[PDB]
């Protein structure tokens, strides 16, 4: 999966120095980002996922490496309050909101989870992605279709793995994201193009990254109270 290196680089560029910070890792899966955030010096990391199966995995991972991550099974859109943190990290949370209403609830939960000087770092589907402009299979995500779903779009996809793992997500428009951000009470936000570097260009055949730059499936997003 060639895209994961760039995603990790972009996320940690947005996060910056985590030393001594408290961190809430939303849609945490098995804990990849929260666990690495801790490795780089975070004071405290809490992970939340809606899947009991994923949290069971995430807890076994922390047992294997002996790290102090704490995990919770919760639906972020309807989340029991969990305190306030210096940093909320949300890699692949918002594209699982199945309605604009649910996207807006998620941004409100995030804002309630933030200290006044805190920040949200998020990775999500670029609203401008258009399936016709090029698939993302060569970067690790095979987008199979694109269907209108209310004011947004539904995509069925699969990770280019063995076996290829199927999943489904939602692409909400930039205007709906920015409305959810503003109405949740974030005074500032910035979209972050993924940090494709000269080193990436040099280590791949010419033009390998053209579709990635012309029709990126991913985007970063940083919001501050
Ligand atoms: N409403 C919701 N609340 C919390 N977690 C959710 C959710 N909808 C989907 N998820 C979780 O979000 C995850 C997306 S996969 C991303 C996992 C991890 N952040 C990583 O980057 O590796 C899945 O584990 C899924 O269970």
């Amino acid at each position: 999966a060639a895209q994961r290196a760039i995603e990790v680089r972009t996320i940690f560029h947005m996060i910056g120095d985590v030393s001594g910070k408290s961190v809430l890792d939303l849609a945490c899966g098995f804990g990849f980002f929260g666990r690495e955030i801790y490795r780089r010096g975070a004071a405290k990391v809490v992970g939340v996922d809606i899947s009991e199966k994923m949290i069971e995995l995430a807890r076994e991972e922390s047992r294997k490496y002996g790290d102090p991550l704490e995990f919770h099974v919760r639906d972020v859109a309807n989340m029991e309050p969990l305190g306030q943190f210096d940093l909320v990290n949300a890699a692949w949370l918002f594209n699982y909101a199945d309605s604009v209403e649910n996207l807006r609830k998620m941004f409100k939960v995030v804002r309630a989870s933030l200290k006044p000087d805190g920040k949200l770092v998020a990775y999500t589907v670029d609203p401008d992605f258009s399936l016709a402009k090029g698939n993302f299979a060569k970067y690790g995500v095979n987008v199979l279709n694109e269907r209108a779903w209310g004011p947004g779009y539904r995509h069925d996809a699969e990770f280019v793995t063995d076996p290829p793992s199927q999943f489904s997500f939602y692409r909400w428009s930039r205007a709906d994201y920015e409305s959810a951000i503003a109405d949740a009470g974030f005074s500032h936000f910035e979209w972050q193009k993924p940090l494709l570097e000269a080193d990436d260009i040099a280590t791949h055949p010419p033009g390998f990254w053209d579709v990635f730059q012309n029709n990126c499936l991913q985007t970063g997003l940083v919001c501050k109270p």
